[PDB]
């Protein structure tokens, strides 16, 4: 995917999708019950990466930035063209819009599936340096129950990509 130059015409859309991925990274943790704290812990149900997008520094935003970049690059490599077409938290308000109404076509369904496959491939290639976790096998030999978690993680990308026009 990295061998494709990123068109700056949609760099703003890439950043919007990165902000959406970040606010959903906040949403799921807050649904679990996570607040905003200065300590990077997981059992203390707080996360220091739930603040405003502009308030986020270089040390916390490159994740979602590269997330959106690699999704769109994978779209370009697959071939489809891209162009022009409440629970109270501890300070942040993740609420872009109601993006869970319109029904996703089976193409974009399997295509978020392919995005999850690609991401799991990078993750497994990173994990092979460790010992012998049963997840070191590709996404096709992955257990069926868990596949939809990684599919939902990538579905919101095409959700926003359709909804924003």
């Amino acid at each position: 995917t990295s061998q494709i130059v990123l068109p700056p015409h949609l760099e703003r859309i890439r950043e919007r999708l990165a902000e959406n991925i970040h606010e959903l990274w906040v949403m799921n943790k807050i649904e679990l019950g996570w607040q905003y704290g200065p300590v990077r812990d997981d059992n203390k149900r707080q996360h220091p990466c739930l603040v405003e997008f502009c308030k986020l520094p270089e040390q916390e935003r490159n994740y979602n930035l590269q997330m959106s970049l690699e999704t769109l690059k994978t779209l370009l490599a697959l071939g489809c063209h891209v162009g022009i077409a409440y629970q109270l938290t501890s300070g942040y308000k993740p609420a872009p819009m109601d993006l869970s109404f319109i029904k996703l076509t089976p193409s974009q369904e399997a295509m978020v599936d392919k995005l999850a496959e690609n991401a799991h491939n990078v993750w497994a290639r990173d994990r092979i340096r460790q010992r012998r976790n049963p997840r070191l096998v590709p996404y096709t030999l992955l257990d069926d129950r868990t596949k939809k978690s990684n599919k939902d993680s990538l579905r919101e990308a095409v959700r926003t990509l359709l909804g924003y026009g």
